[PDB]
């Protein structure tokens, strides 16, 4: 796709090297034109490559001179616009105003041309590939490049300002998306003052076709200087005492009042990297952490000591199982045979049985709760984890009443996911809070790198040991017998866990002595080398992304918490403006200190 715009660029200017009008337009030649146009007659109404007009061209180029005199002896090709699929729409005026030629935008207004004409052609579309995103209509142009001359000729000649274009935002939206935050904050100004000016039907009402006003694209986007900005018209100060200056905020589309319409939703869902500094200003700071500190972190403590006490509880039911002896004189084929089952189906026979049989009742009736409030749809392992949990409790149930020889398989796994998953309330700590968000982000870069990379060396030493313990008998060391143990002994000795194969009264190989040096020495370099590309990541930016990302996560689960629980504990936070002398909305009171 990209060779063919870059096909489509150099078939333009080879066009236009070919036409004599457009060779003219683009090089300004009045000379020229006037030969083509009066003299030896050409179709004025010629098409370029992207379907434009000499006029066209002469935009492009800032080239007045040229574009007066295609007016002049054609005034209909400023109507005219760009026809190919990637610039279906686009007019001169769009060429002129994005160029902040006003000299050309006000003699095209002159002709009258529309102030509304879309550019829908492909290359103005809000995609990654697009170096810009100006929207669609002149007056978006001319409010992105920062020329507000332009902007207000475009109103004087009817230019609306409620105008959606595809992705239903007004120009407003589009001013919160664009990099230069200093100087278009003035742009959002001007641009309120041409409002209809009533209450109902404000610009800043009108809503992105995603459900987003332009208050709530800027915190979603990570629009800081716009957040701050925007923040002006919603917050009274109440009082100035010396320094200290009470202050009111208007804690409308933040908050949690509607469902999805709740700011503080879309700023812990959002992969913004951004985003995470919004609730660290002084609006949403103040509220999280309320939110926190009262009615947030005490009910978080309460399920996790319930969910502490419902695991020791199925904990306790496995190291208690149904006990049975061997039943069977299997131990002598394959004499390294060990079993010895434990797996009868008791009817009642409980003198201490039913102490848990509860207990299997309370790790049932837990599981499908904790399915029937998860399923029915960063802390993100730490739920995946919960619903594989009861989904290996109901398969342990379903392991009963077929009394299978793998009793243990699906309990020993929901055993360790069941305990693991305590330290997602880790989070709400203060000290290891940041510690779980360290050892979580570090299992994608920093954990499948050196894995694959180990692996790949134990696929290398490890299969070498079993060619040269073979021949050998397993009665001695052994620590080779079959492959897969020629694979699992390895990777034990990789880690050093294992003291390493020796034994000094026989005699060993005289390619075991040399293979393991060599497996002492690489095993070790790829064991520091793990330890130093781990640690780049303890930068004094890091300190803040260690901490605030644990902030983020405490605001996230601040949030989880606050949805599914019901409204008789954890009141609305601030004060209402019903008995006061607001209306029916939900104020926060905070003050502060200039020094
Ligand atoms: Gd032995
Ligand atoms: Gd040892």
């Amino acid at each position: 796709w990209a060779q063919s715009r870059d096909e489509q660029n150099l078939l333009q200017q080879k066009r236009i090297w070919e036409s004599p009008l457009l060779l003219a337009a683009k090089e300004n030649n009045v000379q020229a034109l006037y030969k083509l146009l009066k003299f030896e007659g050409c179709e004025v109404h010629q098409k370029g490559a992207m379907g434009e007009t000499a006029l066209h061209i002469a935009a492009l180029y800032d080239n007045n001179e040229a574009a007066q005199v295609l007016m002049e002896a054609a005034p209909e090709l400023v109507f005219e616009p760009m026809t190919s699929e990637l610039y279906e729409g686009q007019t001169a005026l769009h060429i002129a105003v994005i160029n902040q030629n006003v000299n050309l935008v006000r003699a095209l207004l002159a002709r009258g041309a529309s102030v509304s004409a879309r550019a829908t052609g492909s290359v103005f579309h809000y995609r990654p590939h697009n170096l810009i995103y100006y929207g669609e209509h002149p007056l978006s142009f001319a409010a992105c490049v920062g020329s507000e001359e332009i902007v207000r000729l475009l109103i004087e000649h009817g230019a609306d300002i409620r105008a959606q274009d595809s992705l239903g935002n007004t120009v407003l939206h589009i001013l919160i998306l664009q990099p230069n935050k200093t100087f278009a904050c003035q742009m959002y100004n001007l641009l309120l003052s041409y409002d209809g000016g009533d209450h109902l039907k404000s610009l800043e009402l009108v809503p992105n076709n995603q459900g987003l006003t332009p208050f709530k694209l800027a915190g979603v986007e990570g629009n800081i200087v716009m957040f701050q900005h925007l923040m002006q018209k919603r917050k009274h100060i109440q009082w100035t005492y010396g320094p200290l200056t009470s202050t009111l905020y208007d804690l409308t589309e933040i908050d949690s009042s509607g469902d999805d319409q709740s700011l503080l939703e879309l700023i812990v869902t959002t992969k913004k990297r951004e985003a995470r500094q919004i609730l660290d200003q002084t609006p949403v700071k103040e509220l999280v952490s309320l939110k926190w500190k009262r009615y947030g972190r005490p009910y978080f403590c309460v399920l996790g000591a319930i969910y502490v006490l419902y695991i020791i509880c199925f904990t306790m039911c496995c190291v208690y199982r149904p006990l049975k002896p061997r039943i069977t004189n299997r131990t002598n084929p394959r004499d390294n045979t060990l079993l010895q089952q434990k797996l009868l189906q008791e009817a009642y026979v409980t003198p201490k049985d039913d102490l848990r049989l509860v207990g299997e009742l309370v790790s049932i009736v837990g599981a499908v709760i904790i399915l029937l409030v998860e399923i029915p749809d960063l802390g993100g392992p730490f739920h995946v984890i919960i619903v594989t949990y009861a989904f290996m409790v109901l398969v342990t149930m379903v392991m009963r009443l077929t009394n299978s020889d793998g009793e243990v398989v699906p309990m020993s796994f929901a055993l360790v996911l069941g305990w693991c998953n305590v330290m997602y309330f880790a989070r709400g700590f203060q000290m290891l809070g940041p510690f779980t968000i360290m050892i979580q982000k570090m299992i994608f870069g920093d954990l499948m790198r050196f894995c694959w990379l180990m692996a790949v060396v134990i696929l290398g030493f490890a299969s070498a040991f079993y060619i040269i313990f073979q021949t050998e008998d397993p009665d001695e060391l052994g620590h080779f017998y079959d492959y897969p143990m020629a694979l699992f002994s390895t990777f034990e000795l990789f880690l050093t866990i294992i003291d390493g194969p020796a034994n000094y009264d026989v005699d060993l190989p005289f390619m075991y002595s040399i293979t393991y040096a060599a497996f002492a020495i690489i095993a070790t370099l790829l064991m520091l080398n793990l330890l130093i590309a781990m640690m780049g990541d303890t930068h004094w930016r890091v300190a803040h992304e260690r901490d605030e990302l644990w902030r983020a996560q405490v605001v996230a689960t601040t949030v989880m918490l606050e949805r599914k629980l019901p409204r008789c504990l954890w009141p609305r936070s601030g004060i209402c403006g019903r008995e006061y002398g607001l209306g029916d909305r939900w104020f926060l009171r905070v003050e502060d200190r200039q020094d």
